[PDB]
């Protein structure tokens, strides 16, 4: 069991660089539209509190340099959707995959393709925290890098990178430019809310352990969803949703362990601790594997 | 600071499916040659003690089914290099990157493109352990998946997957077909030698933790290289060479913590444990980041 990203080639073929003045960021070239963070239009001093609608009115199509590698793509239109700039270019990307734009929920994981000046640098898997932060790895010049999932050659884009909080975590938008969480694209220290443990992913990990024959923590009690949720919040664990119960279904069926029985097993772990014992080799409960992640690495 | 693999697009364009009989696995298509593990020619019976050269001479070009996506490539030749079968096809792969075949040293890292039926499934980073296994994530059908590094648009292939040991770790060959370690491509339960921890990599990772504003493990003390290595070897850590010390230079210069200062930190963490704390989110001392790995990301 390890953190595994999706193959990045279908997204690599869509990465370009977008420059305004001296500001260069990454953009996403799908069909004949390039998506990138709107603050590329900002000067260093417009950034503390920018008037983006005002800033954009001064810009023209020919103020935008879009480059696939060193090849220029002529910009023939521009609009602002929330915090993302949409640049219509004169060439449909021949490497455009089947795609959708999706807004993910806390807990869901995705692969990040870290890029600089339109050139891929690395790929790794992140989880969206309950406080709408990701624990990423980004340097200057990374903005506009995207996060994604691939389901049957269809690339679901879910994240575009904008910001590093003072705590070192990262924040950004979906591909419609709506931030995850309560952050804004300004040059300003913002703090995320207190983070919690992703309960649905911890349960998936317990299912993963059972599948591999590590099952001492199973007990003979059960619980209601509401009773579990109330206890979970006293341990800094996220409450479960009906959708969380549903995506645990496959693992529940595969192991024969009811979701609410596994919750009662987790509940006992929270009230009593590990007592010097390990699960899948570890003394800590892992919370960045989704049920889908567990199914993927077991099937 | 997280484990990050190279982007895999240049390799994805090389993965094909290879079928001989009722065995299917992955192959790597570069120019007009397809590389895959040789046991794709074996039947259930042969697997116990296969005389491979004997079994190969009895195969024809038309016994090999190579599929690239949905298109089928026609084998026009075949040979064996150690545990790797080389299948010549009549079509050159347009997506062939600039590439080299390299054999990595233990402690060095690479990216693994896990593939099933010639279709890429996931990418992650591994390190060649000192006992020549890797701690990967591979299921049935993953044989022929490859490991690689990328330096200035040149892909260096170093690993082709063959086996999962009873202990759950993994083993394979370089692209010349030579196994890493004492393993053999027969269907037997094989054990590796005792593993040790990659010391130079643990130090790099401690330097990585400092760079990211975590310092709770440092201390005022210092140690000599030999006195460090005595303690390190007692804990089944690999010895630290003067080359390792130099390789860590950049990280030492950036953080202003001398190497042998960090060694004293590691020596204390080994003698005192981690006392319930975590470093970069880990309860355990992590050894799968090389110095260059840290630098490239930091
Ligand atoms: C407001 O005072 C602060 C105080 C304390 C902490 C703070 N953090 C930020 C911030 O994050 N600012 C955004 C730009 C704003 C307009 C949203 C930014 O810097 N994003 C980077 C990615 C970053 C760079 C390093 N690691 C990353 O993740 C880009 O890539 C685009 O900027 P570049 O032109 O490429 O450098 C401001 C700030
Ligand atoms: C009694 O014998 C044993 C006892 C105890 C442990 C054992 N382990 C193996 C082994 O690993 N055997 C190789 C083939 C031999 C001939 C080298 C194999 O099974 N390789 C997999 C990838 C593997 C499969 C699961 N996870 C992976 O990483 C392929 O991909 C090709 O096989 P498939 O055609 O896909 O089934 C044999 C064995």
């Amino acid at each position: 069991f390890r953190k595994m990203a999706f193959p990045s080639g279908k997204v690599e073929g869509c990465m370009v660089q977008v420059t305004c003045g001296t500001t260069t960021l990454n953009g996403l070239w799908l069909d004949d539209v390039v998506y990138c963070p709107r603050h590329v239009i900002c000067t260093s001093e417009d950034m503390l509190n920018p008037n983006y609608e005002d800033l954009l009115i001064r810009k023209s199509n020919h103020n935008f340099l879009v480059q696939a590698g060193n090849v220029q793509l002529r910009v023939i239109g521009h609009s602002m959707q929330n915090c993302v700039l949409k640049l219509r270019v004169d060439t449909a990307n021949p490497k455009t995959p089947k795609y959708k734009f999706v807004r993910i929920q806390p807990g869901q994981t995705f692969s990040v393709l870290a890029c600089y000046n339109g050139s891929p640098s690395g790929v790794y898997q992140c989880a969206m925290r309950p406080n709408f932060t990701i624990k990423g790895s980004f340097l200057n010049g990374s903005c506009g890098s995207v996060g994604f999932n691939i389901d049957y050659d269809c690339v679901s884009f879910c994240y575009m990178h904008h910001m590093e909080l003072p705590t070192g975590v990262h924040a950004g938008t979906d591909l419609e430019g709506n931030f995850y969480g309560p952050f804004v694209d300004r040059q300003t220290a913002q703090a995320a809310g207190t983070d919690t443990t992703i309960t649905v992913n911890v349960l998936a990990w317990l299912y993963a352990a059972v599948i591999n024959g590590d099952r001492w923590f199973l007990n003979r009690f059960t619980t209601t969803l509401n009773d579990f949720n109330l206890v979970a919040m006293k341990y800094n664990y996220e409450p479960l949703t009906q959708d969380h119960v549903d995506i645990l279904g496959p693992l529940s069926a595969q192991t024969g362990i009811a979701v609410l029985d596994m919750c009662a097993s987790l509940k006992e772990l929270l009230q009593n601790g590990m007592n010097g014992r390990t699960i899948l080799g570890s003394a800590l409960l892992e919370d960045e594997f989704t049920p889908f992640d567990v199914v993927r690495q077991c099937s």
